[PDB]
């Protein structure tokens, strides 16, 4: 839901940022600002940190998405930031909008 | 008909089809407009980056979809032996990565074509 | 204003002027400071071309480190919950060039909002 | 070098709006500056079997050095830094190479 | 050897057209020269001499530096340039009674304009 999400981030986001779309991935949203992907988890030996990871989409150098399988297949995200050797690795759940944030994550990335 | 894709033009992989199974992870704003096969996979060029679709595993089941942001591409090489017995191979190296994005290239794949539209595309 | 707000921003606050005097030898002409945030144990200087991050460094605490990170040097950050009792805040800057991010406390208490906030204004932008 | 001669070998792998401009030939090195980019042809050593074509977009060339090198400090060693690496490119200009050459194109297109 | 005149001698053959040597700051062991497009660092090394590289940084590929005091007495200042392409910076003392702080002011109206 945008509006309780907007009314959340706002504090932190700048004064002409807005928030565009929002995706509920296994343990972290993925929310597409006019500027930034942020990435918000639940960090923690338990669950009671929560990180808000910014991610400027010219940092995203490339991506990927694999499937395995013919029925009922795995889908695993690998998003690379620029400047570190292993990706961001997340899983598209059977219950993930599995073509719609690959076009998403294109239609920022690629500009 | 890859005596039809020699002969003049005619791409060797089906962009038609192609674009229409490809369409729901393309871009709004994006076309897909040439592609070759390297034996079971493909090197991809859209209007805005090359995605290699890579089939892995021995039953070729496990698909990869990887995609390089043209104005990622920071540079590039075929290292070949020509039509000596020896596979070419390709670098591409991304922006803010280290190691190169490294694919073999077979005999008789169109290395000379691959080379040409990522030259096309990554400088532009 | 919320009631919180106007301490926060006193708490992390600095003379801008006086600020301004002494870095001013190490400044281009074209330069001016724009906010400052004194935090815990490091100063956060936005001028108008870089964040000069001011810290106590050395094997005894007696050198000062004057780190200038232009904005475009910025590749991604990070906030996250901090503290034992999670009162906190952490912030990592991955500075191009570097695969580990500069790692820096914040306190509730301070501007913590208003620093995120700044981060994403310049180096977004 | 005969340019002209360069330019159609290369036509291949050149785009249709991509001018050759110089070429400098040294003995497993070829480095071929065009208006987009170097192309860097290397033949290899005595157990060569391949050649390298390393397309080098002038924007991606960060910083670079000559420094003398070999007995008496009389060849020169080229290094290349380029975006994204943490280590250059490392090329050997033996005298009789036209350093000084090399040097000033590559600051020509590298600076801007 | 801080003499630009000189230094346009020597570096001459190797400047591009339009360029022009603008400012020259002698180190421990280099000399940092400021061109209208780049910061050349000349070491010229040995009893000799003869070993000398020229190391040619466009302004752009500057991404960050530091400087950090001294600390104690036995210590120098330090400066810390971290170049875009090389992982380790490059890193040069300060010494005490040199330009310490023009140095500083150079490389920012240089990096950031």
């Amino acid at each position: 839901d945008l509006g309780k999400l907007a009314a959340e981030l706002s504090p932190i986001l700048g004064d002409n940022e807005e928030l565009q779309l929002a995706y509920k991935m296994v343990r972290d949203l993925f929310v597409f600002t006019s500027k930034r992907l942020i990435l918000i988890d639940k960090q923690g030996v338990t669950g009671k940190k929560v990180s808000y990871h910014s991610i400027p989409y010219k940092a995203i150098v490339h991506f990927q998405v694999e499937t395995a399988g013919t029925f009922d297949m795995d889908a695993e995200l690998k998003l690379w930031i620029s400047g570190q050797h292993e990706p961001l690795v997340k899983e598209l759940k059977r219950g993930t909008d599995v073509v719609g944030i690959q076009k998403t994550i294109a239609r920022y990335a690629l500009g």
